[PDB]
């Protein structure tokens, strides 16, 4: 315990930004991206399902109030949140 | 003021993506997490079906922004997490 004071859209594997808000936490709003299709944009930028769009993972540090509804008491959270998409091979090496 | 109650690689897209990156140390004794892995896109081009390197496409980083524990204050820093395959910017 503690005190305390454009280029996705030219991607081959393009996403949307998504409002993420949550009051009892802070950050209260994270910007999540969402994959816009399946496949990946192919040179003639048309969807080609030879490939994957996939989107990126990270677990992020957040603070919860703690207990819940605490103007100034909170908690140290890790979530998992979606930060872009990339283009990927289907297949795995494993 | 308020009160606070106080890596890994587990994915293989690094390796399968057209734009693959590799993860650098980012290390603060002064900071929690001490230890963050960023990503480095390992080409300036995109791999093509071939498996080569196409120099007119851009592998180009994703940032996030993301909160630390500082020696304690609250500090936001931008972190790279992948990277993704874009065309260029090729108009004024
Ligand atoms: Cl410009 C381009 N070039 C190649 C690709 N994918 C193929 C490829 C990927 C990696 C290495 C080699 C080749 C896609 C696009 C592309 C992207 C976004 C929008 C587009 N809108 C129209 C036409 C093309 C578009
Ligand atoms: Cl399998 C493959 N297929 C297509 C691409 N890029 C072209 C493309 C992108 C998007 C839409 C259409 C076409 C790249 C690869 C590829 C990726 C990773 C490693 C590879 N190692 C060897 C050979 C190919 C590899």
């Amino acid at each position: 315990t503690v005190m305390v004071n454009d280029y996705y859209n030219r991607s081959t594997s393009p996403w949307n930004l998504h409002r993420n808000e949550d009051p009892e936490r802070y950050p209260s709003v994270i910007w999540e991206a969402k994959c816009r299709h399946l496949g990946c944009i192919n040179a003639d930028g048309n969807v080609d399902y030879h490939m994957n769009s996939v989107p990126i993972q990270q677990e992020i540090l957040v603070l919860r109030r703690e207990p819940p509804h605490s103007p100034n008491s909170f908690r140290l959270e890790k979530i998992l949140v979606s930060v872009g998409c990339t283009c990927v091979t289907p297949i795995v090496h494993h």
